[PDB]
């Protein structure tokens, strides 16, 4: 789950402030749940540092962070005052799957009984089996029952059949990956190979950071097959190495990283980053606006709660350098040049899973409003399923918060094989969609840390909204429609901020479901995705049984479960299909149904008022009551809204 | 909503002959709502029956047609000892889908505390709230919150400002339906006016049944324009069957008059004249729309699912040379392969059918395929092309939203094709071309061979779509062959009826059950959960399975009871995970898998088939669990409540 390393290159640094800093980028990478954690780093306390780099040493403990930071500190002959000159630490904490949680069963995982290697691992090995069988036939006993093992052991393996004395710590990994299958994020460490680092990646984010006082001799790295070639600094050595799984772990030091591709071998001699391959292409040091405010609580006792009443800012930061309410228009840079190819295609697909298909929903009729183009939205995994036909002039779109989601990133490479044009909605700097995608667009609501998306559907859902606002913009018959739209926008934070003003009607409604084991949320139009969404929070935080019903499809068989027991919510707003909705209300308390009402502004039991807006932007306002009201039941329920229960 | 009305001329019929028929015309429509009912009949107890037309009775009830039944015997006033040689009653069931299904919302609604014009309604009048300002003005009093009374109210309103003394009643009527928005199918009956029967429609079915021992006088009513009319020729004898639907008429006789929209039909002297049609034979049996020996409508028609999936292919499969023909589409087939995409747009079980299709549908035509329910597709207004083919499946042929979306599609200029299981429906008849999928009458609110004959129709034309494809040659007969033992295969799954309905023993007191299918069986999943919805009242949700890591799988636990549809297909291997993944939730399942195919304990084995058609039998298995959990909880499957079958409305 979590990697981290930091390498000090002629930056002194005591044994303690290396230790501190894994602990705390372990921190940055811990969520809840996490069950096993370790850091390896140069034993022994001999006080010239060059001669404690033959002794690596482990300390791994089940449990949290905070339980590893103790036994660090806890170690009998340990002197936490020696000084590095050079020094590199690595770090990881998991969430025990394939063994048991155990100190043995956590990583690093080394290479014998001397710790000759050591090595982190995001992901899994497909032939773990048979390369565990290969080095046991060549002597090497296993200790834990990880997949991660076999890596550490491999390695040595490799190194123990070197042709050449000197051959590369690098040359060495590429044999490693070269037998492995799978997919992994890696971070090495040996003692033959003192202060280097080598780091690889194949189907899992691994990123370096990078700060040194001194100007750097490039910034985009060049690749090197098997002059500024590589990464340095240049008056002098000093230099401060991050790796890490998410870049979380590395903004508080540093907003300068590389995110490694597949495959890539990069590493560290002598202070000096260079990146291999076996294949003028480059890796570019890039600025991350992230900072680390982002990804702290604040006064907020949860991740979700901090989520949801943040939206207010969060949408504006969604919008900010794309919208101009002077003039009315809007500009979303990543697709100002694919813009009029984009008009030139004949149908939309928009391919997601979970809360960000339903921003696909929440979106659909705008987007067919504004581009009178066909708007297909599907489930990722179910689109794969059907090898659903795809054409050269279909623009296909990726919604999805991680960039990372497996369905939605293979349908993405299927529909890139099929020549679409293919645009990303991403919120993740380097991920894998956000990449491959010939173009797309940030929706910039800083790290979601919740389990639950959140701010994640109202940034994606106004997203697609200022993408639907640039493909009309050269119609005069939709002048007006646009500026309506987007006075919505411009209104949009402080109608959020309204509704987060009726938390507390939302808590009454929470202990009035308190005891309930199901609800079922109804609505139409816009407010189909809202209350698909809703259900899926309910579901996901609350753990009740909580369904979304087209409230067009009632007559047709659900309505049967309407009775005075039933709970029961409707969104109705005043749009087109406001009679409509009032049908199906008559409809609900004709057959004994009390329903609470999410109602627009100044409309039978309870109901919430949210404030009235443009049609299509409702349903971000509607969904906001549904967000708290699944908070606020996890929360009476004794539920903790920040530890998942999927896994 | 049912329409049946009796009028017997120079019939000597005793007043309890016609009550007993106007009930007997009820139950058959009763499956079209079950609210309420009442009818409407001659009152007064003298001999002479010229001297009791004067006098009506209503007698309206809330309940089933069995509530009215037992409403209209054991009465103190009405002797049911008179013989009527002329006599007309009208009777109506409501599905009560606003306010209450008191008596005074219920039909034969009237004009006043005498009942002068007495009228039963099938639809909504879209401007009932001007006809009720209008009428409240001019001297008359409301009683009902229905949009019926502003109909009778009005019918009034015309016969009080005629121009002469005998203004026929077409006249008034014609009046009325001037003034009357939206859609309608009518039939009155007046004191002013003894024995006379008239009947309008407008985008409401109604048809006039006709029994005589003697020669009807023509086979073609002319339809006139404000020798002429249909009528025995030597004798009086005559009676008519008012309805507005077959099966109510089929009983008595199979001679009926499919009028049509803004026909102002009338029977006067015994005579039925059409104002502003063919006298013609109906094509059903009695035994199509009874139970036989199954104790409810819906067990047999899933239990005749062998049979229904036969006579949908009847004719139209040849497994010889591997041939399919469907009539309705032999020629328009060239013109949709030049087509760019297929639309399939429906409600409610007959949307699943498209969904449990798409994929082969996908694979045998190349084209995009896209599935809408109706009534969103109308909320958003959804593109629409002259190169679309859209696709309207309906088992009645007359859902509302469905039949907007037709018209929406035509409008621009789509070619559009009707999967229907009724003929002369408005989306039969709106169509460009289509098919009737010949399940036979489907008597039960929730549809089950409707299901699987539209899923086997819809399969049918993927077949002819690729007929002259020579690299799917092999596959077309892997399917066709499918077809052919697909009908023993069903009576297999219905085997195992009892292993069934010991699982719902294992069910019945849940609250909550989640079932979970991907692929072809993402659409069993969903028609499953609806069906357990409908008739136990259940909370059962359909959960496709490829989403179960984004969120939905955190509801699972040891008490969550959990169905998942494991086949031996291209997602076996993707299921197997879902299925881990339950287990290490602590979730118990019942596997729904293949005979050839663990720690689950709880299975139901299907036999294996051609995985575009193993949806039909992974399907069975939960209409037969709906039955018997139902049946465990003290409930009725042939009608379930807050609801009837077709919805025709808003
Ligand atoms: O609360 C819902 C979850 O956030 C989940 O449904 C999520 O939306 C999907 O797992 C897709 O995630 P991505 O947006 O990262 O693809
Ligand atoms: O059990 C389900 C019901 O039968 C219902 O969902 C029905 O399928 C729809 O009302 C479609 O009706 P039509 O097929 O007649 O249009």
């Amino acid at each position: 789950c979590g990697i981290f390393a930091y390498l000090n290159y002629h930056v002194p640094r005591t044994r303690r402030e290396i230790l501190e800093t894994l602990i705390k980028g372990l921190q940055r990478l811990e969520y809840r749940g996490y069950d096993s954690a370790g850091v390896g780093f140069d034993g022994g306390n001999d006080k010239d540092w060059e001669a404690n780099a033959c002794k690596i040493q482990l300390i791994k403990k089940k449990g949290k962070v905070k339980a590893l930071d103790e036994e660090v500190h806890k170690q009998q002959d340990m002197d936490l005052d020696i000084e590095f000159d050079v020094h590199l630490g690595i770090a990881h904490t998991r969430w025990a799957t394939h063994g048991e949680p155990s100190p043995v069963n956590s990583h690093p995982q080394r290479s014998d009984k001397n710790n000759e290697f050591i090595v982190i691992h995001n992901g899994i090995i497909t032939n773990y089996k048979d390369l565990k069988k290969f080095l046991e036939s060549k002597g090497y006993d296993f200790e834990s029952e990880t997949d991660t093992e076999t890596i550490a052991k491999l390695v040595k393996y490799m190194y123990d059949n070197r042709e050449s004395q000197d051959t590369s710590f690098t040359t060495l990994v590429e044999r490693v990956i070269q037998q492995l299958e799978g997919a992994f994020a890696l971070v090495f460490k040996s003692v033959h190979f003192p202060g280097q680092a080598v780091g690889t990646r194949r189907g899992s984010p691994l990123l370096i950071g990078v700060r040194s006082e001194h100007k750097l001799s490039t910034d985009h790295i060049p690749i090197l097959y098997r002059s500024t070639t590589c990464l340095f600094p240049v008056e002098e050595k000093a230099v401060e190495y991050y790796f890490a799984s998410d870049a979380s772990a590395v903004i508080e030091h540093t907003n300068r990283v590389i995110f490694l591709e597949d495959d890539d071998v990069a590493a560290v001699v002598d202070g000096r980053l260079s990146i291999h391959r076996i294949k003028h292409p480059g890796r570019a040091v890039q600025t991350l606006q992230m900072e680390l405010q982002q990804i702290m609580k604040g006064n907020f006792s949860s991740f979700m709660q901090k989520e949801i009443f943040e939206q207010p800012e969060s949408v504006v930061n969604t919008m900010r350098g794309r919208v101009n309410f002077d003039d009315y228009t809007v500009n979303l840079g990543g697709l100002k040049d694919h813009i009029k190819e984009i008009q030139r295609c004949r149908r939309l697909i928009l391919i997601a899973c979970g809360t960000s298909y339903h921003a696909g929903v929440a979106t659909r009729q705008v987007l067919e409003e504004l581009t009178e183009l066909p708007v297909m939205v599907e489930l990722a995994s179910d689109f794969l399923d059907r090898n659903t036909p795809v054409f050269r002039d279909d623009v296909c779109f990726f919604l999805s918060q991680s960039g990372e989601t497996a369905d939605t990133l293979m349908g993405l490479r299927y529909c890139k094989e099929r020549g679409a044009l293919t645009v990303g909605i991403t919120n993740t700097v380097g991920s894998s969609i956000s990449r491959e995608t010939d173009c797309g667009v940030h929706i910039n609501a800083g790290p979601e840390i919740g389990v639950a998306s959140t701010k994640a559907y109202t940034s994606q859902f106004v997203s697609l909204v200022m993408f639907a606002l640039m493909m009309c913009d050269d119609r005069i018959s939709m002048q007006e429609r646009r500026k309506e739209i987007m006075l919505g926008l411009k209104r949009l934070p402080d109608l959020i901020k309204e509704v987060l003003s009726m938390d507390d009607e939302i808590q009454k409604l929470a202990t009035e479901l308190y005891h309930q084991k199901s609800v079922l949320i109804m609505g139409r139009g816009y407010h189909y995705a809202t209350c698909l969404e809703g259900a899926l929070k309910i579901k996901e935080i609350t753990y009740m049984h909580s369904e979304g019903i087209l409230a067009g499809e009632l007559k047709h068989g659900p309505l049967a479960l309407v009775d005075k027991l039933m709970p029961v919510i409707m969104i109705i707003m005043r749009d087109h299909t406001y009679a409509k909705c009032q049908n199906a209300l008559q409809q609900v308390v004709a057959r004994q149904g009390r329903p609470v009402v999410i109602c627009d502004k100044e409309d039978t039991k309870r109901t919430i008022k949210v404030p009235h807006s443009v049609d299509c932007l409702q349903g971000i306002l509607s969904v906001i009551p549904l967000q708290l009201l699944a908070f606020h039941l996890a929360v009476l329920r004794g539920y903790d809204v920040d530890f998942p229960r999927n896994l």
